[PDB]
């Protein structure tokens, strides 16, 4: 069952990247924290469209892509990925990742229901990475 | 008016961008048009010297994002 | 039997070397049009007459005979020349080439009647070769540089035009235009066309490339 | 047979180049008019030759060769190409497409002899999509 | 009138010779008189630099034909 | 000091990495670290002109030897 | 028995590179001479170490290694080479070229043991060949004009070392020659070439013809 | 004295050939070397038009009588 | 039987060519006056020697030889020469005509001896033609 | 076998001309001096290109062109030239001067393998004449 973050954290981390900025360390611990549970795709992207401006975001979404594809790399570099299974049926494509495949474009319960807990934490990992790369390169 | 939005002679790029993208995604334009635009947007807006560096872009920039960071990267530091 | 080509084409033939000039290649395909069928003394030397100016058409004259006297010394060194024939009695002099010969002064009839098909083609081709050799008198690449204010295909179509037209051997045009697009073709583009991460080796690729990433203006 | 196309129609059509340009509706009506019968190489060269200034004509042998290439490897990915034959020996080089095979170079009668309907309609489409990218390109 | 045409200073040499040869044509000469005077006026006419390049003309030339390839070849490209 | 060396304003471009690479190799960095620091001095130092001409490089180059001869190739004659 | 090269001949190749260049005539002969002998990998590499300063060094290390690449490939497309043998074990592979394999590393002794007279003499000229691309890329014809002070000698000089140090093909370059002597050369030059009597046909020709016709001033 | 022969900025070529060959035939010279010596001085003294057109002659002269009568058929009227 | 011209008349006329020109009408009738007999090569080289300067009297010579060299040319293309004999022992060198063959040289009494009358007008008739070429050239 | 020049002497000489230029009397004798054995000639040619400026070195070029044209037409002139044979199989083609002919274009072992000493000294003296007529000129 999907549980969304509270809009509280998300307006009180809004408001430090607006004061501290993307780069600080306070600001990338508090994305730390709220980067704690593995999110669905869902979550990921919402929370980046609400704390991120516009161009940040597109960046965001930039490196998000090239992360996963490099993640996605890996995975068909080696079939015991968390994501993948041992069968070919269960290999994870992008659209899987990127909350686009079937049964998951806008609804949140069906992603929650399809995806893996492997396929989560590398998706997290993956958009942690894509926003300390827009960080450091934002400012 | 997204269509009247041009980049001040002093003004940085990342001020323009978020500007433009602001007034573009907020407008009535439909969501499949909104990248299109403005990308066309930051090349013919976007005065004549980031005209020309985006221009001269060895690889194609098919998204807003990308020719934001090949601008970054490449801007004339003043 | 003799028939003249039609006065709208030549007429038509006329206004286009008057406006193109003598050396586009829309006026040497025009001409080669014109010079289809195998054509007698008379019929090229009026058609010259009507659409060359005098000066050009001395000069004209001038360059027919000297490729006709070419042709001539071709023929008598080989008996087996489609305008001779195999006996003595049969070769060909330039009296008879250029309608000057007994039976043809002035008479298109009769030119037609004595005239051989190889005759006919040889005249043509000579003339035509002719028609080159003056074209090519009558009217600097180092020189061309690209305006301030000039447009790039501008100064491409200038650039290529007096290249091609020119006395370089056909093997070093292309790295000619090359080089003069790269270090004439104000800084901008030298600067452009430097910057390139592909190599660049025709000049249809760099004009490409700079149409591509040019800085509209 | 080979049959020249009119010098009268070539002029006219060079004219409406020089006049309207190489991108209007009427240009481009003019030489899908011109463009209706198949085309041997040494026609379509010719037209070009003519029609064309320098720079446009050495941009449009570029696009043009690019687009045979194309035709070349969709037709090496399929044996039923109306260019290509049954058998390997009748599988077609960019030598007899461009013209430049033996018994072609420079002979429109042996041209006409050798080359297929369907190299000629390939050869056909293939110059018009290079004059439509020229187009678009050289303004 | 053929006697009063001159090369102007910024006209080219085969304009220059086209107007002559036009006007001593179509003129009351006899047939056997035009040669001689275009070969004539070739030489006082044409301004001094292509009179001086008829002069130092190491061949003999006897013909306007002949007369306008040579200074066509040896011309002052300008 | 390897860290203090700017391309002055007039300098050539192997001059300055002739310089570069000496103080870099004849320094007391580890043998390992010598060609990164060369390449991050190449990319920083070495005034904006080259700076923005080894940014907007479409290939990547990741050796000095590399950098000198794309630099070498498309500079500004001048 | 390897021998090494003198350092009094290195030393004065060395100053020789220092005052004339990289790409003057008499050091490309002075590299020639001092390239005789087939040299060992050793051998050249100090040379080059030696000679070169350090941006130059690394531009040869990579132009030497290409080209040696470019060797292998040619090597592997044909089991004839003076390098390989007829046998599959005897395959010269690049740490055998440039030193690099076992055996090999930092002993010249060694080197010359294991090393085919093919493998030296092929080393050599790769060596030669990326020297010559780095000395064109460690320092524009169609922008030279003779100044209005300016001599014609040092014009023509400064315009077949400008045509000949290019990118131009080598026989592409006389006909350039003559038609920048025609086009740039100041007008009283051009004329003076234009009403030659003669046709010119050679750079030599119109450099001879033009010091002798010249205005003396 | 010969060798001090020169043409004046204002005398015609045939008094300057007939003073040059009174004073060369004149003088102390073998009868064999008035000829070459006439013809050099033709060519080193007579100001710098007359030696342009007798340099830059599509013939061999090599007879003084051939030199006046080449020169004189193409001298500058003035 | 040779006899001088009067240095008198030489005298007038060298007077004349002084004060008159070369190509004054006057000059030419009174040069046909003195051209009246035919004139041995000596006679016709000693009066262009006194009448005319050094450099008209070397164009002179030159045109005088190129005319008398048409004359031997258009002799040996018709044997039936006023100069030349039936045989081919009386062929006219140039020798002959410049007064430089053997017995000639100098002497003009045996000049008178050995030359023909047709060979005295033809020469007379080449200095003729010469002079008025070098007439024509030096002015 | 060939034996190349010395670079020192070259360097030297080259010193010389650029100092006291190509007409002084010292430089004459130092290039009689580097003339003394017979060069091949890609000796000649590298050692002009070494000592002579890009000018003066084509007009050196076109100068030994015209001698050694002249040298072959007194050899056609005469069969006993030290550089021809008795036969006509020897006769000496301006490519076998000028060191075009075949086997040797480039390679100064198979030059000096197929040349002649005749055509050596010949070769030598033509470049002496060559390199006097050029220093006449340039100066």
């Amino acid at each position: 069952a999907w549980t969304p973050l509270e809009p509280k954290l998300i307006t009180r981390l809004a408001d430090t990247v607006r004061t501290k900025g993307l780069r600080s360390p306070i600001t990338m611990a508090e994305v730390e924290a709220l980067m704690s549970s593995p999110l669905l795709p869902h979550d990921v992207t919402n929370l980046m469209r609400v704390i991120l401006g516009p161009a940040p975001y597109a960046l965001w979404m930039d490196a998000w892509g090239v992360q996963l594809q490099t993640v996605i790399a890996a995975a068909t570099r080696d079939p015991r990925h968390p994501a993948n299974g041992q069968g070919r049926g269960e290999r994870t494509n992008l659209n899987r990742l990127k909350g686009l495949a079937d049964g998951m474009v806008g609804n949140p319960q069906g992603q929650a229901a399809l995806l893996r807990p492997g396929e989560l934490v590398a998706i997290t990992a993956s958009a942690l990475q894509a926003f300390r790369e827009v960080a450091r390169l934002a400012e």
